[PDB]
């Protein structure tokens, strides 16, 4: 129940402090980074952005003078070692015995317990009661594709970030359900299905039906935006069909999300434009009352010239929503990077309300291209998966689901392959790259993992026969792996600032090559320490199954 340190953190402070004290009448803020691992663990940079400022002034000869001041003002213990540089930054290695005792933490009782309170890895004015996560986005009679996708599981990413964190964190998908189309379509089924009501026709196929009403061809849908029964009845049922389609997906996923779709706040947009009215933040474009930044040239077109609702009214509504009715603290959109500046206009237009939590953060999370069915695509990933292995075992296995397994490792695969990357950058979906047992790959991951788990299946000695206190750091790679495994933290503390996952799944490939590291080079010493060692294997096991699930990645033992 004792919860890891932020060291990032930590060191920021200690630094901070010494500046402070150097030169009392300053503004400087510290910043810490890592060092290069030849020479150090973490590293800071204020001296030379000191010397640069204030350097002629205070008549010191160079940068480095400044950082040995700064040294000599700073007295930790949990440092092994702190050095300049010519350059004048600064850098800390921690002691052998901080990483230890701060291991020594990660045992709750006798199991261990991975654990991070957000309060340490955050200032404490910002507050995150609240978070909602925008994601994945399919419309209702149009198929899910690529981009969609990768919204589901970057979304989803984040969402398992926030209840690792034990945050109350709203999954919420906002479908297509109120579009263009559902006149066209309605007219079809009742211009070739008039028995509509009491025997519906066949939706197996509604992304054809789409297109061929599209074809063919509007009383329709205003009599939908009015309520009838029947036409209602009709695009309930559409509805209901498509997200039966969906959820197939998001299941094979293993992926949950909350159907809110645009139908949702129609019955409120009236109200949330009477709002926008009585605050005069409004304009009027030629017969249309808009919303004009002045920090972005594309108005907010939120009534049309007919009095209708303008085609930026619902996303409005639904931050007016988010805001007052759920009271969120934290709204992330997850959607292409392309939509980036519509967003950033719908929040410098809410920053100008008096709706909810005024410092509401307000982030969107955008990604690149990905450069056609989902779910065949991930069976044929599913077969070639299968192939790969069946392919490894033929140099127990008659007791093993091979179909599930293969799905497990084809879904790990294409979730690994997509977080690694910067999520605003575009990439080539190609299932040998994803799928290469050498590479940087989640099969690759996966297969470590197992590794791992195997050493403790062939180990004569129970793991948890082993107190705490037998860990010892005595090699290089053992002081590294510890290193690692305590910078966990620093990832989450930057996560909650930019959003960018792919430090998560870098975090874990380190992780396994560190520990790689470490293996390769024990492994030929003799059984003082050897329980230290299988500790540390335990504490490695634990968090790189955290890193997997985090990801959306499911751990699979035995390999």
């Amino acid at each position: 129940a004792i919860t890891m340190e932020c060291i990032t953190k930590k060191i920021k402070t200690i630094f901070q402090n010494s500046i402070q004290k150097c030169f009392p009448s300053i503004s400087e803020d510290a910043i810490v980074t890592y060092a290069n691992l030849k020479f150090g663990h973490y590293q800071c940079n204020n001296a030379i952005n000191i010397y640069k400022k204030y350097g002629k002034e205070l008549n010191y000869e160079n940068a480095q003078k400044i950082s040995e001041f700064i040294i000599s003002n700073i007295n930790e213990t949990i440092f092994e070692e702190i050095k300049s540089s010519p350059q004048g930054f600064i850098t800390v290695k921690l002691s052998k015995d901080y990483i230890e005792t701060s291991l020594k933490k990660l045992f709750n009782g006798e199991k261990i317990d991975i654990s991070i309170n957000i309060n340490d890895i955050k200032e404490s004015n910002e507050n995150y009661g609240n978070v909602l996560v925008d994601f994945s986005s399919p419309n209702i009679a149009k198929e899910m594709h690529v981009g969609h996708l990768r919204s589901t599981i970057i979304g989803d990413s984040i969402c398992r970030v926030f209840e690792f964190l034990k945050i109350n964190t709203h999954r919420v998908n906002h479908v297509g359900d109120w579009g263009t189309q559902f006149g066209m379509i309605i007219n079809y089924i009742k211009t070739h299905y008039p028995n509509f009501k009491e025997e519906m026709p066949d939706l197996s196929n509604l992304t054809s039906l789409y297109q061929e009403s599209k074809k063919m061809y509007k009383e329709n849908a205003i009599k939908l935006q009015n309520n009838d029964e029947d036409c209602k009845f009709v695009w309930n049922k559409l509805c209901e069909s498509s997200k039966k389609e969906f959820d197939k997906l998001y299941n094979i996923l293993d992926i949950k999300l909350e159907y809110v779709g645009e139908s949702f706040y129609v019955p409120m947009l009236s109200t949330v434009l009477d709002l926008l009215k009585e605050s005069k933040l409004l304009t009027n474009i030629g017969d249309a009352i808009c919303y004009q930044s002045e920090n972005f040239k594309v108005p907010l077109f939120l009534q049309k010239s007919n009095g209708g609702y303008g085609y930026d009214s619902t996303d409005v509504a639904a931050l007016y929503y988010r805001l007052t009715q759920l009271n969120c603290n934290c709204v992330i959109y997850v959607t292409d990077i392309g939509q980036l500046t519509h967003f950033e206009t719908i929040f410098d237009l809410i920053k100008k309300t008096n709706w909810g939590d005024k410092n509401a953060k307000l982030m969107h999370v955008g990604f690149g291209f990905v450069l056609v069915k989902l779910i065949n695509l991930i069976k044929e990933g599913t077969e070639r998966a299968k192939r790969d292995l069946l392919q490894r075992i033929e140099t127990y296995f008659e007791n093993v689901d091979i179909d599930q397994l293969s799905e497990s490792l084809c879904v790990s695969a294409i979730k690994y392959f997509d977080l690694k990357q910067h999520r605003n950058s575009d990439y080539k979906f190609s299932y040998d790259n994803m799928l290469n047992v050498k590479g940087n790959t989640g099969i690759y991951i996966i297969y470590g993992y197992s590794r791992i788990c195997s050493i403790f299946r062939k180990s004569t000695i129970n793991v948890e026969d082993i107190s705490k206190d037998e860990l010892s750091l005595t090699s290089i790679y053992e002081i590294n792996l510890g290193l690692h495994i305590l910078k966990f933290p620093d990832i989450f503390y930057y996560i909650l600032k930019n959003m960018l996952v792919h430090k998560l799944a870098e975090y874990m490939y380190d992780l396994t090559t560190t520990f790689t590291a470490f293996y390769e080079n024990c492994k030929v010493l003799n059984n003082e320490n050897e329980k230290s060692r299988l500790l540390l294997c335990s504490i490695t096991k634990s968090l790189l199954k955290l890193c997997m699930e985090l990801l959306g990645m499911k751990p699979i033992e035995k390999l």
